[PDB]
């Protein structure tokens, strides 16, 4: 019966582009049940001026919606949910352009009835990277923006405060539970949502083992001791949500080395080949740092003399390794866009009264 599409007047193009992007309430109803609905709605458009081959019209199409976007994440660069739903909308219209392609590689999780969807005129494979390009600085942009409401909360929760006897480390969790739900509910694929965690797993090690880079008095076997834990608590955290424990190794491995460093005994010449053979996800220059900046406050450890600190010293030569001491806040991970299909069928969709779209019509 319906095929799919949506007609709309080429005159209309920019009020489509400001009630569907620009001005759009983004909690209707519908779309807290299907969000990446508008994605859907623009590729709909998109497959009716590709219909009609009027090339200008295609081009004319893409543009004002890319600049569309780009204008409405940078009107709300404070707003993390906004943001997190134009991510969202946007990895979907690009996996839409990627799934109806035509190409053959697509085509492999569809409907028979998908596969009756695709585009049938124009190659717009250009565009789909120009839209992956795009959708990595919304993903920078919204990484950001949690990262700069975390970063005060990690140190006073994952150090300052102390369990082996005003923030604690629970507050860490509870800020990546918000930020994990707030991931979900605005549709964004589960392997984004894991590479964004990993990106905050990263932010918290690094930030904890930079505060300990700096602060002599952070530098204990007790506060070792006390981080392990805390390690154990965000493994913890992951097995609740239900993420994978590769993750955490692949972001705290430094840090538990770190910690791990500062419970093992730093006096026999064994220890050290012990700090050699284990600290292997660590920079002499880190090494070296803490083993300096170690200064203990219990009787049950000794400190480290500085002959001990020249034999390990001595004993790295053998790891050529790096010059870094610091882990900067703003390194990012390489973002990778999944192709992921969409259940949906073009052809049952219908716009809610709440979108303000009455001048298109489904073909």
């Amino acid at each position: 019966e319906y095929l799919g599409m949506l007609q709309y007047k080429r005159e209309d193009e920019a009020k489509l582009i400001q009630n569907l992007i620009l001005d759009l309430k983004p909690r209707g109803v519908v779309v807290n049940m299907i969000p990446g609905l508008p994605a859907h709605i623009l590729f709909m458009c998109v497959r009716y001026a590709d219909s009609l081959n009027d090339a200008n019209m295609l081009k004319s199409l893409m543009n004002s919606t890319i600049n569309g976007i780009k204008q409405v994440v940078k009107e709300h660069l404070e707003d993390f949910e906004m943001l997190s739903f134009w991510l969202s909308n946007t990895c979907h219209f690009l996996n839409c352009l990627k799934q109806y392609s035509g190409e053959e590689e697509f085509m492999k999780h569809n409907s028979p009835q998908q596969n009756k969807n695709c585009l049938n005129n124009f190659d717009l494979s250009e565009y789909r990277q120009i839209l992956s390009d795009v959708a990595i600085r919304i993903y920078h942009q919204f990484i950001i923006i949690m990262e700069k409401n975390i970063q005060p909360i990690i140190v006073p929760g994952m150090l300052e405060y102390e369990s082996l006897q005003g923030y604690t480390m629970t507050s860490v969790l509870q800020q990546l539970s918000y930020f994990y739900t707030t991931m979900c509910q605005n549709g964004l694929d589960p392997e984004l949502v894991r590479q964004a965690v990993k990106q905050l797993f990263f932010l918290i090690g690094a930030v904890t083992l930079n505060s300990l880079f700096l602060r002599k008095d952070m530098c204990s076997c007790r506060k070792g001791m006390q981080i392990r834990c805390n390690i154990s608590y965000l493994e913890e955290w992951l097995k609740d949500k239900n993420l994978q424990n590769s993750l955490a190794k692949e972001t705290l491995e430094p840090l538990s080395q770190a910690a791990w460093l500062l419970q093992v005994k730093k006096t026999t010449d064994s220890d050290a080949k012990e700090i050699y053979e284990r600290c292997t996800s660590l920079s002499a220059v880190q090494i070296i740092k803490i083993l300096n900046s170690y200064t203990p406050i219990d009787d049950f450890e000794k400190r480290v003399t500085p002959s001990f600190v020249r034999k390990v010293q001595a004993l790295l030569n053998s790891r050529e390794d790096s010059s870094q001491l610091m882990l900067d806040t703003k390194y990012l991970f390489q973002v990778t866009f999944p192709f992921t299909p969409s259940p949906h069928a073009l052809e049952m969709i219908q716009i809610p009264s709440s979108f303000k779209l009455g001048f298109l019509n489904r073909l």
